[PDB]
């Protein structure tokens, strides 16, 4: 069905219309206007009052929820994610593997190319735009909630052969560069145009300046697993903070890191240099309980999922609630918003061509939220994939 | 005499005139134009080639440099540094105590209000605007270079006699919010308009917030004597960084921080939230040797200043060369130079009316400096106070 959006402030990839239209046409944005638009439509959908359209929320870092998790390496897996992943904004989705055996990594990459090649399921709810390969290329320094048993040094041949078995979805890997031996596999992922991610490394300033010249760009979970900030040995986390090369993930749930925290990762990066992330794992949007991540058992009680020795393992955090938490933790605009949820990991991932903004020829990935951020309604590729207690 | 400064480059309080005059009279600037004045001057500078006409740099953390300590307490002490921090472009400055008996703290303060009163030397070179009490009043927990013999709670009617005894001086205390019972001390020097510089603390970040509200305004030396980041529990380098309420020094001798630590404080407080200071000791400009300090002796090598435990102690950093690392940090404008070296410590002591800017109607307190900040020129109330190797 074509598809009208009616009487809505819309967050545009430069301004905020305050009040304005948005038709949608076999899957793409075919207008935005001030003006109620001439050609029919046969749905049309009327805006409650102080609600905002937002570009889909894009989560480049998540491993589960509700039930799943990517390393379960089944089609049922990413129908659960898909589908249930509107319901907090999020409408386009890169499937995070965990540090564990070749052989369970191969498995779940293996699901993905073939769940996404069905087309199926893969056509409707947030859409698998690929995989984040997370570990196992990372510290044992630094392992968080990675299985330290999997730990091991980067190696080029073997991830040549998991990019072959995930049909080139590979997108986002995360490696440690000081556990990649002549910064090989950050080289050829630069190559392949695959985004190097540094994480879960204990590397210091120097060795990690060096590793954005061979190609590293990104760094995963700002201040999760990474070596310290001391003032005269910033570390990564001063490196990520200060060095305007690369772009920090951030999960924004006042737990992973203090309100003033995501503050400084705000003031220091900018808002075009920061992509709020959930890195949630199976819990997320279930009860407390006990579950599998990465095969330890994580505890989530109230918002925090702890291994046995209190370590934080993954997030409940959904994508619209980080946020709704960054907007109280900096009273930054919605504008930067559509930024630090949508736009700025379509930009990196070279697909602002179809997603990342509310604007004419993209795919119409949408979310209708609330002044608060809460869900109201979303839009995956031109479907309805969502709707809130707010129906009619 | 009289004085007019031909055509150079000129950092007033919101733009740079590429070429222009300054003229001088009775000590105040007279004139700030593109074009030669009509008006005739006494003596007349022309300015070399790609020079640079800022205001004079305050110095609003300094204990002492060429052989002189504010704690000797001697009216030789002030002639010396009057005489010589216009070599390092500075034209003003807070002569800076230290932790020590509260005898020798009564001294110092009596000596500087008494040597300010004399006004023989005291009309001449850079002007004491005042003091900054650094402790006693401070953290036994970091301490640094602080005599830890000497550290002791706040005491508001011991502070009381010490503003007395330095006839009204005291501009700003460091003090640790935490060994200020019911923020007493911070709540008489906010009804004082006495700056409260957080500084030598272990509070975390709640207590900071809080202190904030009962008036502190100012950090000292940030990342120096202070409690680390941690991402959960910014302490007082993260609450530093976050919190607009509160202005942040920074000793920028890529020594007591690193280079991308000096750039994250530049990018989380912006330009008019930062102040570069020295905290310099006797031993800046001398050689090589040891010198005393708070009553310890501090070994002297290169650019680093140390106690036998190889704890830092002090700067050997003259003002200027801050300037240029700063400048080598972050690529900032001379715009913001004439910010962090002048313009916001004249602001935070409230003598923006006359000092800080190039500015009609201020004193005609100026640096003159080449493009990578080496001091050419500099004037004092006036009075030319410093003038290097190129002479003519
Ligand atoms: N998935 C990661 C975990 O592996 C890590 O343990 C956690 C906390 O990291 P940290 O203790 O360094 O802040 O971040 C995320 O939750
Ligand atoms: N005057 C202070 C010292 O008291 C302190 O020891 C030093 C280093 O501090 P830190 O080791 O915490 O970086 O800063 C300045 O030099
Ligand atoms: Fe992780
Ligand atoms: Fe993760
Ligand atoms: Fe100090
Ligand atoms: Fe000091």
């Amino acid at each position: 069905e074509s598809l009208l959006i009616k009487d809505i402030a819309i967050v545009t990839e430069n301004e905020v219309i305050k009040n304005g239209y948005v038709g949608i046409n076999d899957g793409k944005i075919s207008t935005v206007s001030t003006e109620r638009p001439k050609e029919p439509y046969s749905k049309e959908i009327q805006a409650p009052a102080d609600s905002v359209l937002l570009p889909g929320m894009i989560d480049i870092h998540i491993h589960g929820g509700y039930g799943a998790d990517t390393m379960d390496a089944s089609f049922s897996t990413l129908d659960i994610m898909s589908s249930r992943l509107p319901e907090e904004g999020t409408t386009s989705f890169l499937a995070t593997t965990i540090t564990q055996e070749h052989g369970n990594i191969s498995q779940a990459l293996v699901n993905a190319r073939e769940w996404k090649a069905a087309e199926e399921s893969s056509l409707l709810g947030a859409e698998l735009l690929g995989i984040h390969l997370e570990g196992p290329f990372v510290s044992p320094k630094r392992a968080g909630a990675q299985p330290k048993e999997w730990i091991r040094p980067s190696d080029v041949e073997l991830f040549k052969k998991w990019q072959q078995e995930a049909g080139g979805l590979i997108k986002i890997v995360t490696l440690a560069p000081e556990e990649d031996q002549h910064f090989e596999l950050i080289r050829h992922l630069k190559d392949e145009s695959i985004i190097a991610s540094m994480g879960h490394t204990d590397a210091d300033s120097a060795l990690l300046s060096d590793a954005a010249k061979a190609g590293a760009s990104h760094m995963t979970h700002l201040y999760n697993a990474m070596s310290p900030f001391h003032h005269r040995e910033p570390g990564v986390i001063g490196t990520a903070l200060a060095h305007d090369g690369f772009v920090t993930e951030l999960i924004a749930d006042g737990i992973h890191s203090h309100p003033l925290a995501a503050k400084l990762a705000f003031l220091a990066k900018g808002s075009s240099k920061l992509i709020l992330i959930t890195d949630s794992m199976r819990a997320k949007g279930l009860k407390d309980g006990v579950y599998e991540f990465g095969g330890q058992s994580v505890t989530v009680r109230g918002r925090t999922a702890l291994l046995s020795d209190g370590t934080l393992a993954g997030s409940i955090l959904k994508m619209n609630e980080g946020a709704r938490h960054m907007r109280e933790f900096t009273n930054c605009s919605w504008t930067d918003i559509a930024n630090i949820t949508s736009e700025n990991a379509a930009k990196q991932l070279g697909i602002f061509d179809r997603k990342g903004s509310v604007t004419v020829g993209k795919d119409a990935d949408l979310v209708i939220v609330s002044s608060d951020c809460e869900v109201i309604l979303t839009i995956c590729r031109g479907n309805i994939a969502f709707i809130s207690k707010e129906a009619d």
